[PDB]
């Protein structure tokens, strides 16, 4: 009955993007740490689905290179996901693609490339890659955190995915887990849900949870990082590990994600549904271009103003739990903000509209 999978734009129509606006004038830089794109997957996604093919370029960093490897389960189906859901979104914008070595120093160098780029001057940057936030050395988080700090402070929005594995984050060890990026107080975190779109509008949206075997969206509370004096009105809840402590609420906002209700896309040259709250960043990556070249000038570091909003402008889920470690359901979705889906879905017009 429910739709199965979605292009972007019936996503994008869904959560109400606004319209006439294609991100001409903005580019989005997306961070990649393996695989590649090739131009054949990218110009049959976008003559498929009827949209400009946008301009797209690779960046080399720390002697990486735009690399297929031809496994759709791979690397590949990150990068063409993320340059196929966010350039449907925002054709008219340039796409910077920073391949980087999957190392920290890969990782935080890609980002630091993209934010200070003085040839490509990327307004966003858009991140799908990750891991749990204690399986990071507290050196290499710190100069990641010190590269989104500085991202704001240069007009640089940073978006990243939250994670495919529930609020265990794929740790085994007792303890509920966020994951690094999503974590840090300066990136918008982006979480996961199932979306289901009739007529153009939100039928129903629930938490992404497809169990242990089918991937759950990242969301829970910082360890590392202290609750932001802009999320105190949220009502975020203590970590559900033993001493209750006080952090960090991620996920932001949310959007789908669930591959039961995925995007179709071209992976490797051939059609496909696939889904992860990987979709998700480049998904409002792509919103934000097109509030960027609406505002004319760059949001930056949005975060802070999201959460003193009117309510009104969130889509909010209610209903689903992201627990795939066990049937305690944390954490759990409910009214405004939860650890689960953030603010819920952004309403791309009433978004616009406030921050006009
Ligand atoms: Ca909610």
């Amino acid at each position: 009955a429910a739709p199965t999978a979605y292009t972007p734009l019936d996503v994008a129509q869904a959560y109400q993007f606004p319209e006439g606006l294609d991100g001409q004038g903005q580019c989005i830089a997306i961070i990649e740490l393996g695989g590649g794109y090739d131009e054949a997957s990218l110009a049959q996604y976008f003559a498929s689905l009827g949209v400009p093919a946008p301009q797209v370029v690779s960046v080399s960093v720390d002697g990486a290179s735009n690399q297929p490897t031809g496994d759709p389960s791979g690397p590949d189906g990150e990068v063409e996901l993320d340059i196929e859901v966010a350039g449907a979104l925002a054709p008219g914008a340039k796409f910077a693609v920073y391949f980087a070595p999957n190392t920290d120093a890969g990782f935080l160098d890609a980002i630091t490339t993209a934010i200070h780029d003085p040839t490509l001057k990327p307004s966003v940057v858009s991140i799908s890659w990750g891991g749990p936030e204690d399986s990071w050395t507290s050196a290499a988080i710190a100069a990641m955190n010190r590269a989104f700090l500085d991202a704001a402070a240069l007009g640089v929005t940073v978006l990243a995915a939250a994670g495919d594995s529930g609020s265990t984050d794929g740790e085994q060890d007792g303890l509920y887990h966020v994951d690094f990026p999503a974590a840090s107080p300066y990136v918008l975190a982006c979480g996961g849900t199932r979306l289901v779109a009739s007529g153009g509008r939100i039928a129903q949206e629930t938490v992404w949870n497809d169990g242990p075997d089918g991937g759950a969206t990242g969301g829970g509370v910082s360890r590392i990082f202290p609750l932001p004096a802009w999320q105190e009105h949220a009502n975020v809840p203590p970590s559900a590990n033993p001493g209750a402590s006080s952090g960090r609420g991620v996920p932001d906002l949310a959007g789908n994600a669930d591959p039961a209700t995925g995007y179709e896309v071209v992976i490797d040259g051939e059609a496909t549904v696939i889904g992860g709250t990987s979709a998700v960043a480049p998904l409002f990556a792509a919103l934000v271009a097109r509030i960027n070249q609406k505002l004319g000038k760059a949001v930056g570091y949005l975060n802070p103003t999201l959460y003193q909003l009117p309510a009104d402008v969130f889509h909010d889920i209610t209903e689903g739990n992201n627990d795939i470690a066990n049937r305690a359901q944390i954490y759990q979705a409910g009214p405004g903000w939860d650890p689960c889906t953030g603010l819920g879905s952004p309403i791309g017009v009433r978004l616009l509209q406030a921050l006009l």
